[PDB]
């Protein structure tokens, strides 16, 4: 399978298989045919990449080519936080895959998303209703086209959201071709094809791809074999979960679940020093109404008194609205504010 490419691309709402999907008369110029495929290609991580979400930037740092999976359920603003990135990363170009999902919610994502910000997306959109193949083949359009983009010295954001319902498609086209179930209903196909798509992305001499996946989790406790793999590949996770998102605290991140393994290589030593700190103090944190309920009170205890002291700034640093804007600069700011 070969897709037709080019700048003409951006702005643009485009299939599983790279054609546009809106209703121009005049059609696009894409002149370059590229394959789907790309056999495998060594450069390392050592540039922050910024998404303008504080709690990330400033506690769980992304570099520019990194892996980093985003591991939410149904219901914790999975879709607002990727608007948010989407909206303050810093990247020349966005890649989106949308698989899988009803285009209502579709729509619902992209009316996150300003005029600046989709000139300079290539969307690529693949709802539940479209043919498991078709599901399936935009993950990989959407690679190749963040390849493409990449070869031009741009610094590519892809997105994938997500990468559970591209495997769900991958499985049902693998079943298809005679495949018996291996691990969770999953065929063979599947697994392997997991490493070859996220191998993909990466720095380069020429730009680089930065690369987001979302992973959905059931509200079951049945087991997700392509959770497990992504895990075990991913350069960094990110965790959002029902607890918080019920306390309406937004993005519903849990630090102490989420990682960097490519933070302590990308920001100084002091800015690693205050995000540990600052975990210690969300993880430290106990309502004070707890204590006063029983006869209040210091010790003696001076890392929770600091947790109690700092709550308000704490929780207006991670805590941010979906137009609150922050740049690097303010973030690092910011957080040494918190912790002192
Ligand atoms: N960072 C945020 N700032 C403000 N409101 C938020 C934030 N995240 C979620 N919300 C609120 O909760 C709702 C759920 O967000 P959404 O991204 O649509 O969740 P889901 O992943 O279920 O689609 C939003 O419509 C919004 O009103
Ligand atoms: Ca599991």
């Amino acid at each position: 399978h070969k897709i037709r490419v080019g700048d003409a691309l951006l702005g643009r709402l485009i299939d599983g298989i790279g054609r546009p999907m809106e209703s121009n008369i005049v059609a696009p110029y894409l002149p370059f045919e590229r394959s789907l495929y790309a056999e495998p290609p060594r450069q390392v991580i050592d540039q922050p990449f910024i998404l303008g979400v504080r709690a990330i930037d400033g506690l769980l740092t992304c570099g520019i080519g990194q892996r980093i999976g985003i591991f939410a359920g149904s219901g914790v603003g999975k879709s607002t936080l990727l608007g948010m990135i989407c909206n303050g990363a810093s990247a020349d170009i966005i890649v989106l895959a949308l698989i899988g999902e009803r285009g209502r919610e579709v729509n619902e994502f992209l009316a996150l998303l300003p005029q600046s910000t989709l000139s300079k997306c290539v969307l690529v959109v693949t709802t539940s209703d479209r043919p498991a193949l078709e599901r399936m083949k935009a993950a990989f359009t959407a690679t190749t086209i963040a390849e493409y983009f990449r070869d031009q010295g741009k610094n590519v954001l892809l997105m994938m959201d997500s990468v559970t319902r591209y495997a769900r498609a991958a499985r049902d086209v693998g079943l298809a071709s005679g495949e018996p179930d291996v691990r969770g209903g999953f065929p063979p196909s599947v697994f392997s094809s997991l490493p070859k798509l996220l191998e993909r992305a990466g720095p380069a001499p020429k730009g680089s791809i930065t690369a987001i996946y979302t992973v959905l989790l059931e509200s079951d406790n049945v087991n997700d074999p392509i959770g497990d793999e992504v895990r075990s590949i991913l350069d960094g996770h990110i965790v959002l979960t029902r607890e918080l998102a019920e306390e309406n605290h937004f993005p519903a991140i849990d630090i102490g679940l989420s990682a960097s393994r490519v933070m302590h290589n990308v920001v100084t030593s002091e800015h690693l020093r205050a995000a540990a700190e600052c975990k210690k103090l969300i993880a430290t944190y106990k309502n004070p109404e707890l204590l006063i309920r029983i006869g209040e009170y210091m010790g003696q205890d001076p890392e929770a008194d600091k947790a109690i002291k700092n709550r308000k700034l704490i929780q207006n640093f991670i805590q941010q609205s979906t137009k609150d804007i922050s740049s690097y600069e303010k973030t690092i700011e910011s957080l040494f504010k918190v912790v002192a």
